[PDB]
Formats: structure tokens, sequence, C-alpha cells
């Protein structure tokens, strides 16, 4: 469960496409989530009245939203593994305050590739995929083992 550093290039090499326009792809991943798995909505205590896809990406709140979730696993992919510092505050949120599932992290790994499979065809082959997964495996693998020191199944 270690990526090799030709894995996290390709991980990164999508990453930075992401970069030219971080608020659109993360419209894109929430609409996505939202329309794969309606559940993970009604986490959301700010947006779980959208009804529609016009009104969720017409909402700046879920825009600023989109915005910090792909920050915040930049930083995360760009430790390369090393991330046990930004895994700490994340971790504690979202078992403790937003109890989000290990499943519900699944969802949005799945969207987050559904989107970058779609718009970064260049940059999105299967062995970039593979990587992104992995990258997603570990990242969900290392919140999984915080949560339960945390005190969450998840
Ligand atoms: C890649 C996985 C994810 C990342 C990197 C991420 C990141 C973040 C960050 C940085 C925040 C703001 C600070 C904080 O409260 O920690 C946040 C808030 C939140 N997250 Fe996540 N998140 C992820 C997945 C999820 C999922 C799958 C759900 C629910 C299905 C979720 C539910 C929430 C909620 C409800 C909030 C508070 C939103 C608000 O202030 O309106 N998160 N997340
Ligand atoms: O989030």
């Amino acid at each position: 469960m270690v990526l090799s550093e030709g894995e996290w290039q390709l991980v990164l090499h999508v990453w930075a496409k992401v970069e030219a326009d971080v608020a659109g792809h993360g419209q894109d991943i929430y609409i996505r989530l939202f329309k794969s798995h309606p559940e993970t909505l009604e986490k959301f205590d700010r947006f779980k009245h959208l009804k529609t896809e016009a009104e969720m990406k017409a909402s700046e709140d879920l825009k600023k939203q989109g915005v910090r979730v792909l920050t915040a696993l930049g930083a995360i992919l760009k430790k390369k593994g090393h991330h046990e510092a930004e895994l700490k505050p994340l971790a504690q949120s979202h078992a403790t305050k937003h109890k989000i599932p290990i499943k519900y992290l699944e969802f949005i790994s799945e969207a987050i590739i559904h989107v970058l499979h779609s718009r970064h065809p260049g940059n999105f082959g299967a062995d970039a995929q593979g990587a992104m997964n992995k990258a997603l495996e570990l990242f969900r693998k290392d919140i999984a083992a915080k949560y339960k020191e945390l005190g969450y199944q998840g």
C-alpha cells in the first residue's frame, strides 16, 4: 500500500489540470456524488435542501465548499503519503462532527475518478486512473485507521 514515485507523478500530473479551475471541478464532483449517491447530500446541513443539478451549480456556498475539499485533498496528495499532519484535523471533523462513514469517502473517491476520467482523458488513461485510485485508497485506509483511534467505527 505504498505508491511509487512514478504513480505519484501520474496523480500530480492530473491534479495540475484540476488546479486550472478547482472551483469548476469541485462543482462537477459534488453534482456527480449527489446524483450517484443521494444519501450523501443529507450529511450537509447547509446543502441538503438542494433539489436539482441547476440549484447545485448555482449555489455559491457549495462552490466554495468544493474548493475547500479539493484544496485539502490536493495538499494531502502533494505530501505523497506523508500526510499524517493533514489527516489529523480532517479525520477528527469528519468522524466526530460530520459523521462521514468510510463508505461515503469511497463514494466521493468514485465521483472524483469519474469527473477526472471525463474531463481529462489526456492525463487520466488507465495507468493514471490506477495511480489515482491507489492514492485515494491510501487516503481512505489512513483516515479509517485515524477514525478507529478517535472512537468512530466508520
Ligand atoms: C476527499 C474526501 C474529503 C475531503 C478532503 C473533505 C474535506 C473537507 C474540508 C477541508 C472541510 C472543511 C473543514 C472541516 O470541517 O474539516 C469539509 C467539511 C465538510 N465535509 Fe468534507 N471532505 C471529504 C469528504 C466528505 C464527504 C464524502 C462528506 C459527506 C458525504 C463530507 C461532509 C462534510 C461536511 C458536511 C462538511 C461541513 C460543510 C459545511 O461547512 O457546510 N466530507 N470537508
Ligand atoms: O467535504
